[PDB]
């Protein structure tokens, strides 16, 4: 990895575009006015890409050669990078201040600020915009995950009277459905800010390396069939496949994909009749989890539940909602995103089914179907010093007031009612609103302030 | 990077789930029935992740320990993995056959197949599903980028009578808008199958390392302002910003974001009067490229063109469409995806503006707003050998015929009319349909057939 090659091409020329005698460029990240965002993921970037000796004589030469061909010209700022190498032993002269990770913050508030700490390196702040802006992704995954947890909590409370099991109710199965290995680890770690369940091993390793937890792992999984392990038995042997699998995993929970040929038949005749004896013997600590995986997600779930309700001993919990026996559960892993999750739980509640009966798996919906537009993640310059004079800078496009950016030096504060406000134009120096909530997390090549994953989870909790 | 840790967790238990006495699991990848897809990206994954000695004792222990905590149980198949270490010096006993990269293939056809080459390794075919299915992403980016190129081609032809500059009409600005560094490089390279322009330099490194071109670089870029380099001058000095930049880059094309404050004023009064003299003197090889970046994408483009056509000498081309002077162009980079690109060119044609006038930048729309669902990318088992008998396996969910998978051993053929057919149930052996288009690309830890990026581009060409 070469930081000199991890920027948008066109930023290679920007050092020639600033007003002459600019000694300072100060920029900020916000999610422009999903009402509140979880701040997560910056520390990963600081550690993996930004900290330490990131410039070498070989990296300079590599970038020189690449840009010569990419531009067919010599725009590359070889001198500026040589300066950083010689003066700072390749350590970036940059200060980054940030809200603590895990913090839940309303939209349109400053989340982090970047500035150069050497006047020669005015051009550096925005060189690193590209890399730092990728934090949109773990912010957005964490926020969307947390929004889903809010929905799950509402209906579990309504239908059961408590939140037992909540943190296992939405499980990450997005490994194959993301755009890369590196994305898999980052997104899975972001989901684990809110939940405990992941099939994406790389998330755990990222957390261990970049954040740290008290546990050996933050993420968990249970044995489960896939279509290949059922259909390999042949069409006429779906029952033999079912019986082999539940018997192989008779004392731990086991998920079994049941829609290979006919989901309604598998539930009513195979699970509900031929193999019933192997289900009702099972422990509360080791349920069979029936997995539909096709058809209309709500309609399938309701019909699966009605079928099981006629074949197995259903009870009524203290809220008046129907509850399967504890050795039997359902998981819906097909077509799950925030919208369909809401429809499924509302539709279950309407038909008097406890949210205790169900859990969810999500892949693309959880980790891939998300863009920087969802939270309007944006990084803009708000303050420059030119000729020793500091000036408040901003954009304000005529045709879109939503893209208006903030002015001057920024700080984040608690209001007297305990909400958040971002003060502009250096006004946080007036001290009418207490101390700035941003901390310096990076300075001159060093990470200066850090958070364990446990602090992060704590910060990201629902009100409850 | 540990391949034993690069699967969905639940797959760890699948060696216990297949029928006893199974010696072969054969699986295939298709984009289930955007009617034709560009097959691109597998060769990256083969080289980075799959080839050579991928198993070591250290990797085995690491996996063993992680899995003990994740599952809170001993389910990891140490014996299977140790067998591969000792018998094959850690090389994967797997054969993969694939259609050549760059091939454009209709929906619902086999694109690659995977099988174990040693009966002891039956479980390995689907171990590596997760990592292989990640090919959905470069497949999908290349396909969606080619589809935008068809739209571009159509309207450029209709409005100008040729395709000059087509390969430069859609520029990749998606670096900051993707989910990670790795995605950035994979996505940029997939876009370069169809176009020449990227600001994501990692795409170029990937292509050189994994595919190779006779070109010194496969992608190119031009000097461009951002809001920071314009707004830094202060609100009253937009004109000085503009002036400084076009003078810095007088002899090459230069793109200037013009909507910081009021794009309509910038075009009419700043470019159109104040700085008109610095524009009209410019070379055809070095235009000013005006960049709007807000408002309704179509409306803003049209109004920008209306303003400019009143301040600058418009001609009418041989097809009757209006054309700005060669020193003056426009680039829309805001809000651009396949849908809006189509609306803009059609809006332009309706108002009698040539598509020669415009180029497009796309970020999230190009590299991030895509999922596995768009082309229904799917990997499924179609054939097993159990007790020395081959059986044809498939799924066929009652409620969703779109999810029916293919049966038996598969091959891809040219039809007599020159289309594609996938033969099922090993019927390709009857040899009624000429050569199987799938070629072995991986066998037993070695990459066996490679494509340069040059063949890939040639294979992915438009009809025209
Ligand atoms: N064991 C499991 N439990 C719950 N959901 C699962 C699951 N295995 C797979 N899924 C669901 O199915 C997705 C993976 O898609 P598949 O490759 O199994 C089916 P298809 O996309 O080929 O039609 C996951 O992202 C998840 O939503
Ligand atoms: N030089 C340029 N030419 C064309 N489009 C550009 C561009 N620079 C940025 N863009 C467009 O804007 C996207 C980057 O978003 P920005 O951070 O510049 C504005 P915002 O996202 O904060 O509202 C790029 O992916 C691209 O579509």
């Amino acid at each position: 990895f070469n930081i000199l090659l991890a920027t948008d091409s066109y930023k290679v020329t920007h050092y020639k575009q600033y007003p002459p005698n600019t000694s300072k460029v100060y920029s900020y990240f916000e999610c422009r006015e999903y009402e509140e965002t979880v701040f997560y993921g910056l520390q990963y970037i600081l550690n993996k890409y930004l900290k330490g000796k990131v410039v070498t004589k070989e990296k300079i030469q590599e970038a020189k050669d690449v840009y010569k061909e990419h531009f067919q010209d010599d725009v590359f700022n070889e001198k500026g990078w040589n300066y950083i190498l010689e003066k700072y032993d390749g350590h970036l002269p940059i200060e980054i201040k940030a809200v603590p990770e895990g913090f839940v913050i309303p939209r349109g508030n400053v989340l982090f600020t970047v500035e150069n700490t050497d006047p020669e390196c005015y051009w550096l702040t925005n060189w690193i915009e590209t890399i730092l802006v990728q934090s949109w992704y773990p912010i957005t995954v964490a926020t969307n995950s947390r929004e889903q947890k809010k929905i799950l909590a509402k209906y579990l409370l309504e239908t059961s009277g408590n939140l037992d099991g909540l943190e296992y109710k939405l499980h990450d199965f997005g490994y194959r459905g993301v755009s890369s290995q590196e994305t898999a680890g980052i997104g899975a770690s972001a989901h684990l800010v809110n939940f405990k369940g992941t099939d994406t091993v790389a998330g755990l390793a990222l957390i261990k390396k970049y954040y740290g937890t008290k546990d050996p792992v933050p993420g968990y999984s249970v044995p489960a069939a896939e279509h290949s392990t059922i259909t390999a038995w042949g069409k006429d042997h779906e029952k033999d496949a079912f019986e082999h699998i539940v018997t192989q995993f008779s004392s731990v929970p086991v998920s079994v994909v049941s829609d290979s040929y006919d989901i309604y038949n598998a539930c009513e005749k195979i699970w509900g009749e031929d193999l019933r004896h192997l289900i009702v013997s099972r422990s509360t600590q080791a349920p069979l989890i029936i997995r539909p995986d096709s058809g209309n997600p709500l309609d399938t779930v309701l019909k699966v539940l009605e079928i099981l309700g006629k074949k197995f001993p259903v009870t009524e919990n203290s809220k008046g909602y129907k509850l399967l026996p504890p050795y039997l559960r359902v998981i819906q892993g097909d077509g799950v995103d925030i919208n369909t999750l809401q429809e499924i739980v509302e539709g279950m509640k309407q038909k008097m089914w406890s949210i205790e009966n169900i859990a969810f798996g999500s892949g693309g919906g959880l980790l891939q179907k998300l863009t920087r537009d969802l939270l309007n993640c944006s990084f803009k310059c708000s303050y420059v010093v030119t000729n020793g004079l500091g000036i408040n800078v901003f954009k304000d496009p005529v045709a879109d007031p939503n893209k208006r950016s903030k002015k001057g030096r920024l700080s984040l504060h608690r209001t007297p009612a305990g909400n958040f406000v971002t003060l502009e134009e250096g006004k946080g120096d007036l001290e009418e609103y207490g101390q700035d909530l941003l901390h310096t997390v990076f300075k001159n090549g060093k990470v200066t302030k850090s958070y364990s994953f446990d602090e992060i989870r704590k910060n990201a909790q629902l009100n409850i």
